[PDB]
């Protein structure tokens, strides 16, 4: 299975372990976990987390064939289990790392909000132009590798990203929300930013 190839000591995650459009993995919505957490659960979590460290280093993104994430979704390694892993970086050194088990949207702004810049994903080899549209702020709940749950409250940057990636354990993908009409349009009470 992809869960025992992936949490084997020796291996690291790279762009061979994530799978692509077309997939239906990639269009299911994903398991909860249980707790306690398998061994295997907790290693995976792990692992995705320092993929998204390797993606993000100049020289080991260079040398493994990496493109950057800031997130990265079990989905994404066809595991259906609704695990994510978030790494912001600040302009510590991260705005937002986390490692999250059944995260969950529990609370959202009125406003959305909206990169400039748009989005990419991993998964998708391909620009797709456009506003992606979200909530502007949204209150998460998660468990940590321990079973103990978190309740945070992100805006900005993080918002965005945790949103991508719950979006992938429900199985849903950034272009599903940009207007197809006018991928630019600025509606009433959308924030862009940057
Ligand atoms: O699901 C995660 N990925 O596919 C990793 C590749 N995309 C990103 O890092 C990314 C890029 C731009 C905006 C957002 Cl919100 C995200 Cl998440
Ligand atoms: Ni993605």
């Amino acid at each position: 299975s992809a869960i025992e190839r992936i949490t084997k000591a020796a291996h690291l995650i790279d762009m061979n372990d994530i799978i692509r459009e077309g997939n239906p993995t990639l269009r299911t919505v994903a398991e909860e976990v249980t707790f306690p957490l398998s061994d295997q659960e907790i290693i995976l979590g792990e692992k995705m987390m320092q993929f998204l460290k390797h993606s993000q280093d100049p020289v080991m993104a260079e040398k493994m064939g990496l493109r950057g994430g800031v997130g990265l979704a079990a989905p994404q390694l066809d595991i259906s289990k609704r695990i994510i892993a978030v790494l912001v970086p600040n302009i510590e050194a991260y705005d937002l790392e986390a490692i999250m088990y059944n995260p969950k949207i529990v609370s959202h702004s009125v406003q959305d909000a909206a990169l400039g810049e748009g989005e990419g994903c991993l998964s998708v080899d391909r620009n797709v132009p456009g506003y992606v549209v979200r909530h502007a702020r949204v209150t998460v709940d998660y468990f940590d590798k321990d079973g103990e749950k978190h309740r945070i409250k992100l805006k900005g940057y993080n918002s965005i990203v945790v949103q991508h990636e719950i979006d992938h354990i429900n199985g849903i993908m950034f272009y599903d929300r940009i207007n197809e009409k006018d991928p630019f349009a600025v509606k009433d009470g959308l924030l862009i930013l940057e």
